[PDB]
């Protein structure tokens, strides 16, 4: 099951959302800067993810995007079997923060390098996925998903 | 090295530019809807791609991406050795035009589906990565990046 687990994530800067999934056995991610919040635009973001990478099982972010007849329908036109992300494991809303904070941090360290903040997002998701911490998250994600294909 | 090999292509479709990059070992794609093919649009899609997997090499789609200074520096930041994309094997241009034409059938067999031309773009996406051929594209770029890892 845990090669393809991944949790939602949304985090405000700016005056503006991103909107963050996370690989949870590898810390791997995925972002994206959206205007708000909305079923759309988190139907759309799943839709981009599960066609690039195995999703198998996405624990929303909360209650309304776990409710949203068009958050449900992406997760049922991509194959994903869509959860709760209530932290059964209260370790779980740590881990969210602290990825929170170093996103912040990274986008701090390269907002002037940028005229908008989508570009030091993403700028953002490429030192996270490749940091050396030694296997980065790009690395991680990689080996764990291959592993289960040769099953 | 061919673990990091992508090439860009850029289609057009209902009057819009569909920015496609495939890597060129396994035949898996992501692609993005835009208003235009500009080396601002070009950059960013490229830093996106970048964060994702490991790129090395990338074969650009025409000499305006590969002169733009734009294009140069994101090439630059994310790492990437920006190259031409001159066909010196002529079953280059066959391959590409095959998959545009796949590519397209497939977003008109989702097209009803789909209010915005990007989200039906998203599931031909999803459709051509996951598509045995027995492997998918999917499985094949995990694995070849999987096995240089290891190596
Ligand atoms: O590294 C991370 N993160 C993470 C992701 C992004 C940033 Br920035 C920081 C930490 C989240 C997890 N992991 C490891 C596995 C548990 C989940
Ligand atoms: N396969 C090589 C790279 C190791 O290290
Ligand atoms: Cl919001
Ligand atoms: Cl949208
Ligand atoms: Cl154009």
């Amino acid at each position: 099951s845990s090669p393809g687990i991944w949790q939602l994530d949304c985090t405000h800067l700016e005056g503006k959302v991103i909107l963050v999934a996370v690989h949870v056995a590898s810390g791997y991610i995925e972002a994206e800067v959206i205007p708000a919040e909305t079923g759309q635009e988190t139907a759309y973001f799943l839709l981009k993810l599960a066609g690039r990478w195995p999703v198998k099982t996405v624990h929303t972010d909360n209650g309304s995007n776990f409710t949203s007849t068009t958050v449900k329908a992406a997760c049922w036109w991509a194959g994903i079997k869509q959860e709760d992300g209530i932290p059964y494991n209260p370790q779980s809303q740590g881990v969210i923060e602290s990825m929170n904070k170093e996103l912040k941090k990274i986008i701090g360290q390269v907002r002037d390098q940028a005229e908008h903040l989508k570009t030091a997002v993403q700028m953002a998701v490429f030192i996270h996925n490749h940091k050396r911490k030694g296997y980065s998250a790009g690395e991680r994600i990689v080996d764990i998903i291959a592993t289960d294909i040769q099953t």
